[PDB]
């Protein structure tokens, strides 16, 4: 997470402006300016692990600036995916912003452009790839893995809107289980599997079993990120109680609670009204949420450094720890 | 042909498709919806791209490789495109602000979809490269296949964007309405994916990789796509909902149609006026005082006219056509559409 290791990836950026409008003019001049806000915002931590990931599986004699930049452009394919994902879910979730910036459809004559933004965003990634890619042979094992991942998190982006009906939060839906598939289908492929596996095929590294591997501990990293990320949004403005969102605090609130407090989580759970979002809280305060995060924290983190030690088929341990503790 | 037959065996194959894409055990909520979004927005159009697909490969193929494996694979082809075409109209009718789809509500007014339809058309898209994978990736066409599914993807969304481009600030920008702007937004929104794409992969399923062969193939398709694509302009405006399956928004949506860019090249001063005043509004008496405007210039026969010297003069083009391509491969396209009425 070093400002070195970002200054190295945004120099990368510039190139991958001209590779997808300069290298029908109109539209092209439009599209620069849809990359250059929609892409390169936000810490890039994604596009970062995938140069990390790269950098910690090669042979050091193949870690030349070329090669290291080229593990640089996955990593902006990796960008490219998630800046199309977030101007859909902005425009699904009718968000204002993200990240400080007003949400991309919202931008003065954008509004329903933003849905065709979203496709074009997510297919000049596959522009990127042709160019860099084409001649290796790890070209066609990275075009099925953003395909495959694309499709894993639709799937997760669907189980998610299948927690709500009408406006609502369906609470019904809330369960641990349901809460776990969301995680794993619409967050954990395309922030961790994608990256790591992506950094592999690049080091020529092609076993299945060892990709079956960092798939398992990647998927138990990705649930740990988002409890953190759902925890921090009550007690770390924000506004997943407003919007009524399927995060492990709801989950765990549910399960904790008494008739009367499964009533009030009925009743003022995912409303707007400045009363509701601050009854929620005090549930959340009162079900010791805060103290039960703590405990399974530290259960997590133990579980998780022992399984990344136990990681089998000769792969780097110190890549699942320098990723585990930039989330712990 | 575009026979009975022809349609059969086609509509055949989707049901396995489903199963493909449906039957991620941990998640069948999600992968039962699939199946419904599958069921509504990918088999009930006209299907003239999957059938073009088979076609394509049935003239291009030499007769002794014709088996029923490799014709259905030319079949699973032809759903890919149509996979294409389904994710493009739901993401279509959402920024078009449509009503009805293939003589149905448009997926994004079905009760709890709404803007969760941008989720389903990144999904229905995705999903035409699991299907590739299963059944081309032991072939050599399996990359130039996926490659040309990229291109003509990301050309579409060009395309649409310029499409897009026809308004700002809730008007239309009238002096940008030029018959060159049209023929630069249909090549790409349309001809690309819709006549290109069938043949190409019709052609790399036959093992047909000649640049120059795809590049004679390129030049008379993009002149079919633009025909088709001003027939689509001409039944937005003079169509009959109950038969297009569709109500159109071009005018409301402030379109650069080739109605709109006839109208403005044969508009006296007056005229050119009433389009300033009254393209591209959400009042429905301005859509009317357009069409009237369009009927006044006999802009209906002025389409007839185009329609059937196009016909002829493509016609003619496509006797013109040498590196080995199949004639008759080209007359059943325009036969297929010239004077369609959907
Ligand atoms: C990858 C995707 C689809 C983003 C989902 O984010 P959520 O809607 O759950 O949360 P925000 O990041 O918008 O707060
Ligand atoms: C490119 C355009 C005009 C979209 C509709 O295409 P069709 O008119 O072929 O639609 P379906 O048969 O697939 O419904
Ligand atoms: C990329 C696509 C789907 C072309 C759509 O053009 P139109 O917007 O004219 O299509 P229809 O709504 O008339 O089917
Ligand atoms: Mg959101
Ligand atoms: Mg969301
Ligand atoms: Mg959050
Ligand atoms: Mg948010
Ligand atoms: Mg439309
Ligand atoms: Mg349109
Ligand atoms: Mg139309």
């Amino acid at each position: 997470f070093s400002k070195e290791e970002s200054r190295e990836f945004m120099a990368i950026f510039p190139d991958i402006v001209r590779d997808l409008t300069d290298a029908i003019p109109e539209v092209t001049k439009r599209f620069a300016k849809v990359l250059q806000y929609n892409v390169p915002t936000g810490k890039k931590t994604r596009g970062l692990s995938t140069v990390i990931a790269y950098k910690m599986l090669e042979k050091p004699e193949n870690l030349t600036p070329e090669n290291v930049r080229l593990a640089g452009i996955l990593g902006w394919c990796v960008e490219l995916l998630q800046a199309s994902l977030l101007i859909m879910d902005d425009l699904m979730d009718r968000s204002e912003t993200r990240r400080g910036q007003p949400c991309w459809y919202r931008q003065e004559n954008v509004g329903f452009l933003a849905i065709n933004d979203c496709l074009h965003v997510e297919s000049s990634l596959y522009s990127v790839l042709r160019k860099y890619f084409s001649h290796l042979p790890c070209y066609v094992p990275i075009i099925e893995l953003f395909h495959d991942v694309n499709f894993k998190t639709n799937m997760g982006q669907s189980l998610d809107a299948l927690c709500m009906k009408d406006g609502r939060p369906i609470l019904s839906q809330f369960t641990m289980k349901r809460y776990s598939s969301i995680v794993k289908y619409k967050t954990s492929y395309y922030t961790f599997q994608l990256p790591v596996s992506l950094g592999m095929y690049l080091a020529d590294m092609y076993d299945p079993e060892q990709h079956r591997q960092a798939k398992t501990i990647l998927m138990e990293i990705g649930e740990f990120f988002q409890i953190q990320d759902d925890f921090l949004d009550a007690f770390g403005v924000g506004t997943d109680i407003k919007e009524g969102k399927c995060s492990w605090l709801a989950v765990v609130a549910l399960q904790r609670s008494n008739p009367a407090q499964r009533q009030i989580m009925e009743e003022h759970y995912g409303r707007p009204e400045p009363e509701s979002t601050q009854i929620i809280k005090n549930l959340y305060i009162e079900l010791g949420l805060p103290a039960t995060f703590a405990v399974y924290e530290e259960e997590s983190f133990n579980i998780i450094r022992t399984h990344i030690h136990q990681i089998s088929k000769g792969l780097p341990h110190d890549l699942f720890f320098k990723i585990m503790k930039k989330i712990y």
